[PDB]
């Protein structure tokens, strides 16, 4: 050990450190500055960034044997503080840079020390300084951050005012459709949010600390567990198998489809006969420490018998693979699509057909922050449950059977969390952690490390697809036919309802009056299947948005023309044989014609005999709700100090719930003239929320945000005076009158999608958009890189803009990753960010537009859809398509590695 | 486990947390704020108060369970910071109300509580408050901080600006003599000092935390060590007993007088064939949490053979009693007096002589940090303790024979700390934390709690004292004799030397030219002795003044005019025959004397049939150095920034260390230019720093200020130009020439005192000092109130009024204590603040005067010299005889407990 007299946050501090130790946890662990956030700990995601003399270093690289006696270390306290914001936070929370807020310390840290070096950056020099310094973000696209660090720059060059990053009211008063801050901005800026991690280290000295034993085989039947090494070791309270657990032992799908061969209730919540999946938890190791209990965990030899296993959906799905639920087909659904007439004889009459195969495969959500739960006993004799959950009222009923406990014995509380991209719509650590909790008696607390957030989480689920379309010459659709198999994986939850997708979005925003086609849902050993942002529309829309590029080829037509030519106007159907709600596609690419004609105008100008340049269009669209008849619960709370509580279980991803909530609440209460600082959200908790429903299927602002509507809509009744004007609270009271009212709203004209035909009305509300991407193909190595990417998007009517545009810069960077770089295939070399391909800053380009083309939505709150998976829908179409356009060469199988395109180049 | 969400210093904090958890602990350790201060744990100090929702209330008495959702928490941390500190925190500072400064933040964050429910009280309404509220200090005598909280009001209240809490630097620049802040103030009013306990939660996980296995009875053969149950308990690593000491397992008294009957190795540092007193350490457990560590150590098994204890010296001293030592006598030292002529014969010719018998008892220290300490093992292989020690030097050569390393294997480092007054010039837990290190490997630590601080720390040793005068009928004295016995408790370091100061003391400040006496030393099975503030002189001062007010009496004559008589004059010598260094007693008293006569007036004005107001006089005297030629070291460092670090190991138990080096230093550099907050001073460190010596004996000023003042000539020098002017750090290390330099000083006139006749020159510098007590006794119930106290004092210089006003008022609060409530005779009752009569606030008076009546010492630096131990010379002295003025009855056995005064009043 030895003391080292340092300087942190300007405040003498005299150390006692091992030489060995990690600075990201003396700084955490030994002084409590949670500020720092660590998601990676391998230096690869910025998040833990600190100067330490004058350099911005990663903390969890960084031993203390390299700070010095007398060193100068800042964190995120020490930049500023709630009631002392440095311009560098003031300017992130005006521009919205804090989505998630995970990544939002180290950024600003990182930022400072840019500015300290260079005061006058242009905006190529903040990203050169945030990709050498790896600072990632995978919620808002960047331009942002960059965005905040310019403005902040300004301020402190003198340049403008510091009162200028501070919010300007509107004139109006009206906070809807303005870039009024997110109430919790200046928590995360300030590193004073506390995630699933930092609530760990707070927890009281009895909390026990769990380390997951975990199969390293993909496929097994197991024979025994032996922990007898394992408590004997260091700080080792017990070890939990699934003998501890006192329900079945699985958890249920809930909603699994009458016509699945499966009961929905295949998986485990502790391993006990079988091995399905590469990392599947065995047993618990409970301990002091995560780090004693991790040792402990290597120490717990599991007995078993290797099978072969499926690691792709056409090997599972071989007519003679064997069955990995003994008693069920591996292929265990199917869904039709039959719309309109028998499409063999149009397409043998047609003038033109096109087929193709394509492939979109297993890509990784890796949000910054690495799964993180925990669980105890309470005082009322429930069990609670606190994680990334952003569906707290499903998971509850997915494992209380599992857990064994009673429905209203158990609640689950949604922590702050730094991002899902929808692998929380997925239970991961609940049970696990209510099952330690049930038989210890103690708090337990189960953090994963970066490497099984990525083995041991769902995945987007591969699908292989076939897709034809007939037409006439002149570019009019007659005929679809669609073929698609998913691999979901060993875990059925949601499998066949994201098979359905299919059917509802291959070749959707074109009139299509006949369509074929059937997809199948495979159980595999490969990760299981849980929501990706898109939901398969990303796999869908890839499929169908490049054949429509090759039915232009082929026609010689514009593609964009073509598009044209086919969009949903007035008369249509969707392929479930729905009236779109609004038709913006014709306005949209109207509007974007000219932009794009420039565009390929330049791409032209600038390419050389090395840089091939290219342009690509595609068309995007998808359901804001779960289908059929989705609703939703608020209740508007008039408190004793005039302020106003608006109750929901608007589960946060990081995507603006918090600002959702005010902002929706605020347009509803404006005749009684409510302030917006005034306005206070609820998070999510099974027990005292509403069962507002899971953030999934970008359904909240509409489903959530028509319920707070209604909710301050009955309010504003409740509190009416007779005669004109509204009574205070203490008036309500003295009169005995109730003061927090229910509302509720439901998307009553939705049915859902029929089993056998595919056909029904499953949303009432989609979004809309149109994607144009610029690319430039180094044709010697096969690398593209994207310069530019527009969305033209059709939201009805913004909440708020900041929200909406982070949300759109946000998507369209997840598109560049799956259409480049992104994917989990190789067990070990896809478990790091670098080596799966996350989009570092240079990778996503400084030019992300939008074009709002809103047409207002009849059943959308004040006429808003969401927004959330608009900008994943196509936006990997569109820049394949940009390659083609680039190159000649078509890649069908994403994603588009360079050596892939170099193959293709050269063949 | 219950969540609980809250705000604490103005963050909202998502706190999970045990209902039956105390706030101090949840505040601490959950959440790091370690500004929450935490001494006794029982409700009694008030160092833990934090603000709960507009309420002061103790954290260490405040379950979670009375935390309700949504309250509100203020402590320090949320008063200020140190670059933004609240007017209370400024006035701290200008005030010197942080001495130790382990109070401060638990007054400050009171304060504000009062401030905020009355913003412009009188100073008798900040007493009641602290009060009320049970803030205690043991440093500044309450009077600094009353000060503190009505200048803060008046800024607060806009009657005066908040630029007049910050110093004012005086026009000639000089801070010697001024009231210039000490370095360490901001840290203290901040709760950014980390003092051991704070230091222990900011340790790395490795750490092992220790519990004392104690002995519960006070005497006995200790036949065996059972530790098989407290093996088996939650979180233990190990127990640690005299079998794993790999030295001698003996601490060293290390300067044994020669005629001393015991070798000084008597003390075990692990009790190994018997128990010498209560308390004492017989194992240690180590384990992951001082919680599991205790909870263990109680189930350790000692199997022992209790033996008859001796309780009091006059019990151990009889002929026939039991050698607690097997080999050595129980009286193991006498220390004769002997100067001039055979005392009989002038007894039996004087005109007057008086005799009297009289106790002073084993006063507690009573800090309000209990003990605290750590240990690891260095990267250097060495051996390194971070404790209270206030000798570092002192005690490295005292614990390392025991421990089993060389000298150069160990380092001792004084930690920041809360206050010793003296229990800190003995080892306590150095041994106990070394022995553990050494055998686990690993870092411990140790945290006493107060009942541990108060039965097993050293205390105040009882003197049964018998003191005679003959006089003349005009008061002139003639000759003394004199008898003490020193109850020392088992372990015999710096007895025999304690003993010597009665031969010293006794009678000191006057002209005595023959004197008679023996001093012995007695081991007993009572808390062993280690240094208390004024070390021999509290008890010999208390005979000889309580005996001059009796010899005044008995001649009819006033008792200050009595020593006015005889009071040292030129030509005069002391009890050891030295002739005094300067002579300001009579100048004292004729400035005293007509505040004497109008107090005398005033009790006798405001008598009452049941109050009767009585005025008591003493002097005192001690001196300022260790025996002998003492010596210091400084180096004086110029560094690379221009700044100037004067490197010692003066030691700061609070009195003021930084500030007594940075104004010493400040003075001798004024040829350079020097500006005082350039100006930098070292923590006590047995490898990095000189062996200045330890904070004992009112030296430090004198010792090591010499030697700062000769290092700080000889850096001028190192530093002058040829032609005039200094060289900068660059000139110098651009000629290779030094820039860190030397000084060292010895009080080279003074010589040991006699084994056989006590006469010598001791000391090269006194401090002398008259006290004037002012008490109201309620002869209806014995209670003695002390309305005012007023302190004389001749200092020679002061370096800095802040620490020597401070020094004052803490010392005379201290003599209150030992005069009326103060003891440690029952183990049991007297292990508690309240249960030893610790001065709260209504027992202090607010009019504590001090008139400085400086000499200018020939020895001195800038004729300075100490103030430490001047207040508690005697003002008990003058107490007692207030009580007698008052009311007839002289209290010759202190303390003065209300039973014992009304039993003497009805006698
Ligand atoms: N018009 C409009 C719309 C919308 N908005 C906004 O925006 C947001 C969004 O919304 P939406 O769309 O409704 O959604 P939500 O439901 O809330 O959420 C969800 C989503 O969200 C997204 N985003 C995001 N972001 C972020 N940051 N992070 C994340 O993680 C995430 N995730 C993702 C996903 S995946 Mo799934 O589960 O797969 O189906 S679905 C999803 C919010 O804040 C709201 O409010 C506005 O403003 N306006
Ligand atoms: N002239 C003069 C003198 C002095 N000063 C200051 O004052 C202080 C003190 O000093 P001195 O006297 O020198 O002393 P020191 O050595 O440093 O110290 C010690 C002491 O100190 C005291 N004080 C105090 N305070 C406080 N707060 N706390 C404490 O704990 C204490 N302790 C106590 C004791 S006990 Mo023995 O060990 O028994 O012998 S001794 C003693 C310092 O700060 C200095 O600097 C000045 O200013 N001036
Ligand atoms: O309410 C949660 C849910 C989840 C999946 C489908 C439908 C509803
Ligand atoms: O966005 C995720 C999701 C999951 C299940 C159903 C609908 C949406
Ligand atoms: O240097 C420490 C010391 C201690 C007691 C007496 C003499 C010196
Ligand atoms: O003030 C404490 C002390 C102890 C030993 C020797 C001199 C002084
Ligand atoms: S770079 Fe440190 S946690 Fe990712
Ligand atoms: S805001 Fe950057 S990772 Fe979420
Ligand atoms: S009153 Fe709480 S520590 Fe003393
Ligand atoms: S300053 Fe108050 S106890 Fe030391
Ligand atoms: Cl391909
Ligand atoms: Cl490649
Ligand atoms: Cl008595
Ligand atoms: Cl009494
Ligand atoms: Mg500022
Ligand atoms: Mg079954
Ligand atoms: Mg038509
Ligand atoms: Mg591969
Ligand atoms: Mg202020
Ligand atoms: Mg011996
Ligand atoms: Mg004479
Ligand atoms: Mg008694």
């Amino acid at each position: 050990m030895i003391q080292k007299v340092i300087t942190v946050n300007g405040i003498e501090q005299n150390l006692f450190v091992d030489a060995e130790a990690l600075l990201s946890d003396v700084l955490r662990q030994q002084l409590g500055l949670t500020g720092v956030k660590v998601g990676c700990e391998q230096g690869q995601c910025g998040a833990c960034s600190v100067i330490l003399d004058g350099k911005v270093v990663r903390a969890c690289v960084t031993k203390m044997k390299r700070v010095a006696d007398g060193a100068q270390i800042t964190t995120i306290e020490g930049v500023g503080q709630p009631e002392n914001l440095h311009p560098l936070q003031k300017a992130w929370v005006l521009h919205g840079g804090a989505q998630c807020g995970f990544c939002s310390p180290g950024f600003i840290v990182s930022a400072k020390g840019l500015l300290d070096t260079n005061a006058d950056p242009s905006r190529e020099d903040v990203r050169d300084w945030f990709q050498k310094h790896r600072n990632a973000c995978r919620c808002t696209g960047y331009k942002p951050l960059v965005d905040a660090v310019m403005d902040a720059a300004a301020v402190i060059n003198g340049k403008k005012p510091e009162t200028d990053l501070e919010f300007k009211m509107p004139a109006d008063g009206r906070i809807w459709g303005s870039k009024y801050p997110r109430p919790t901005a200046v928590a995360k800026v300030t590193g004073t949010l506390d995630y699933g991690a930092d609530l760990g280290l707070k927890m009281p000295a009895g909390t026990l600390h769990l380390a997951m034993v975990q199969a390293k085989v993909s496929h097994a039947n197991i024979k025994g567990i032996d922990t007898s090494e394992a408590l004997t070791m260091p700080g080792v309270h017990s070890v939990i198998t699934h003998k501890d657990v006192k329900g079945k032992n699985r958890i249920t799908g809930l909603i699994t489809f009458p016509t699945n061969k499966g009961d929905g209730w295949d998986r485990p919540i502790l391993c006990d006969e079988k091995v399905f999946q590469y990392g599947d938890c065995i047993a618990l190791v409970c301990a002091d420490s995560e780090a004693n209990a991790r040792a402990a965990a290597e120490k717990v030899k599991v007995d078993l018998e290797e099978l072969p296993a499926y690691m792709s959906g056409p090997a599972a799905a071989a007519e003679d693979a064997i069955e990995i639920h003994p008693g069920t087909p591996n292929v265990y659904f199917e869904q039709p699509i039959v719309k309109g007439e028998d499409t063999g004889p149009i397409f043998a009459s047609a003038d033109v057909t096109v087929e193709g195969d394509f492939y979109v495969g297993r890509q990784p959500h890796m949000p910054i922050e690495p799964d993180v739960a925990f669980a105890y006993m309470g005082d009322d004799g429930k069990c609670y449950i606190h994680s990334k959950s952003i569906g707290v009222h499903l998971h509850l009923y997915m494992i209380a059977p599992g857990v064994g406990l009673e429905p209203d014995q158990l609640v689950l509380v949604a922590n702050p969390m730094g991002g899902t991209f929808g692998y929380k719509f997925s239970p991961t650590s609940e049970a696990l952690v209510a099952v330690a909790a049930m038989a210890t008696g103690r708090p337990v607390h189960l953090r994963y490390n970066y490497q099984q957030q990525q083995q041991y989480t769902g995945k987007r689920s591969p699908w292989e697809m076939n897709v034809k379309f007939a037409a006439k010459k002149d570019g009019t659709l007659l005929a679809m036919e669609s073929d698609w198999l998913v691999d979901h994986g060993p875990y059925s939850e949601f499998g066949d309802l994201l098979t359905l997708r299919g059917a509802q979005f291959i070749g959707a925003g074109y009139n299509i009056p006949n369509i074929r086609g059937l997809g199948r849902t495979v159980a595999t050993n490969h990760v299981w299947g849980s929501a990706f942002r898109g939901y398969g529309a990303p796999q869908s829309m890839f499929a169908s948005e490049c054949l429509m590029d090759m039915l232009a080829e082929k026609l010689g037509m514009d593609p964009l023309e073509l598009r044209y030519k086919n969009a949903y106007r007035p008369g249509d159907t969707n392929p479930t044989g729905q009236e779109p709600e609004v038709f913006s596609l014709p306005d949209m690419i109207d509007q974007l014609r000219p932009k794009y004609q420039a565009a390929l105008e330049k791409a032209q100008k600038e390419s050389t005999a090395t840089h091939k340049k290219g342009v690509g269009i595609s068309i995007g669209v998808y359901g804001s709700g779960l289908d059929g008849p989705d609703a939703s619960e608020a209740w508007a709370e008039l408190n004793a100090d005039g302020t106003i509580t608006v109750h929901t279980a608007w589960e946060d991803h990081g995507q603006g719930a918090d600002i959702g909530c005010v902002g929706t609440a605020h347009e509803a209460l404006r005749p009684m003239g409510v302030a917006p600082e005034k306005i206070k959200f609820t998070w999510p908790n099974t027990a005292t929320t509403p069962n507002s429903g899971p953030s999934g299927g970008s359904r909240q602002q509409v489903m959530t945000g028509n319920a707070i509507r209604v909710a301050c809509e009955n309010l504003l009744k409740a509190c009416e005076k007779p005669g004109g004007g509204y009574y205070t609270y203490d008036e309500l009271k003295a009169a005995d009158k109730p003061t927090k009212i229910t509302g509720n709203w439901t998307a009553s004209g939705a049915t859902h999608c029929d089993a056998v035909t595919g056909l029904g009305k499953p949303f009432v509300v989609y979004m809309y958009g149109v994607f144009m991407a610029e690319v430039t193909v180094d044709v010697a190595t096969g690398q593209t890189t994207v310069d530019g990417m527009t969305l033209m998007a059709d939201l009805g009517s913004l909440c708020n803009q900041l929200a909406t545009d982070g949300q759109i810069y946000g998507g369209l960077a997840q598109g560049i990753g799956l259409a480049l770089s992104e994917d989990f295939e190789d067990i070990k070399k896809h478990a790091t960010l670098v080596g799966a391909g996350f989009p570092f800053i240079k990778q996503i380009p400084d030019k992300l537009d939008i074009v709002y083309v809103n047409h207002p939505r009849p059943d959308g709150p004040f006429g808003a859809s969401g927004v959330g998976e608009l900008p994943l829908t196509s936006p990997h179409a569109a820049i394949i398509n940009a390659i083609k356009s680039a190159t000649g060469v078509r890649i069908y199988r994403l994603p588009a590695y360079p050596e892939k395109v170099l193959e293709a180049l050269k063949a």
